[PDB]
């Protein structure tokens, strides 16, 4: 259909633009026309509208946290996330296109490996625990926060598998 070709083409990644503007650049574009929003180091305030972001120096503005709510963003739109050195928040909150396959893509990305403490996923309802349990591979997390999954069947098998995998995680589960 037309809004699935939609949906594609708002998520699918424009290389040339990565090689022109740097990746985090590309990826606050990607993000905000999906309806998320950005928030750079060293900033206060949020990118929460295309048109206003930043146009200034090439490549300075770095990506710290992200806050997608009642986004489009989908499976390969998250490999804008590649090229990106300094994510450390993700909040993934009523976005009902997000599958487990995003977050095992997001899992791999040894980028965010490296940088990621922070991450909330409420509400995303195709979410299940094997996407839950693909979150292990960020070692350095300090925070999830869970809410609204009913997808997410084991709370307590998932409580039990960070207890072992990062026992230093606040996991903070808002689940039926
Ligand atoms: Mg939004």
């Amino acid at each position: 259909s037309f809004w699935e070709w939609l949906n594609a083409v708002f998520n699918k990644v424009d290389h040339d633009r990565i090689r022109d503007v740097g990746p985090d650049r590309a990826a606050s574009e990607w993000l905000l026309r999906c309806g998320a929003m950005v928030r750079y180091h060293g900033q206060q305030r949020w990118q929460k509208d295309y048109n206003h972001l930043p146009t200034g120096p090439l490549d300075k503005y770095k990506i710290q946290a992200i806050d997608a709510t009642d986004s489009c963003i989908m499976s390969i739109g998250f490999d804008h996330m590649e090229g990106l050195q300094y994510v450390e928040k993700i909040r993934l909150c009523k976005c009902h296109y997000i599958e487990d396959g995003c977050l095992e893509r997001l899992s791999q990305l040894e980028n965010l490996q490296k940088s990621m403490l922070e991450m909330e996923i409420i509400s995303c309802g195709n979410v299940t625990d094997k996407g839950i349990i693909a979150l292990h591979h960020f070692r350095n997390l300090k925070y999830l926060f869970l809410s609204d999954l009913p997808g997410v069947k084991e709370k307590e098998k998932i409580v039990q598998a960070f207890k072992t995998s990062l026992p230093s995680l606040e996991l903070k589960l808002d689940l039926k």
